């Protein structure tokens, strides 16, 4: 009914670019929908949708801004996209320009199909070198 993906570059360098796009995933919906609802299990940006900071896996000190979205979505926690079509490509991205530390960047993100629904979640791994 409803599968959610989600795949990183796979090499990361220590700068990082705004709009740099660091994983890509798609949410597949093959019951009747409206439209699809996306989220980034990471700490929110205050007061704004879309905007997430990713901590590291082993060195928390390490911080990545990151943003969601690619087409049309928009903010209704959590943002959204109209469709009925079967699928919708979504980008993560480097939120302004950056000096990551390196190690490693769990991207976590949710998906629901829009008609009371259930969630699945997909999660890819970043390597900053």
């Amino acid at each position: 009914s409803t599968e959610i993906s989600l795949e990183g570059l796979h090499n990361m360098g220590e700068q990082l670019f705004d709009g740099d796009i660091l994983a890509t995933g798609r949410i597949i919906c093959r019951e009747r929908h409206t439209g699809f609802h996306i989220q980034m299990n990471a700490r929110q940006v205050e007061g704004r949708p879309g905007h997430y900071i990713v901590q590291g896996s082993k060195d928390t000190q390490s911080k990545l801004w990151v943003r969601l979205g690619r087409e049309g979505w928009t903010s209704p926690q959590g943002i959204v996209r109209s469709g009925q079509e079967e699928q919708v490509i979504f980008d993560v991205m480097a939120d302004g320009n950056q000096w990551a530390k390196p190690g490693e960047y769990i991207f976590s993100v949710s998906g629901k199909c829009l008609t009371t629904a259930v969630a699945k979640t997909a999660t890819s791994t970043i390597t900053v070198v």
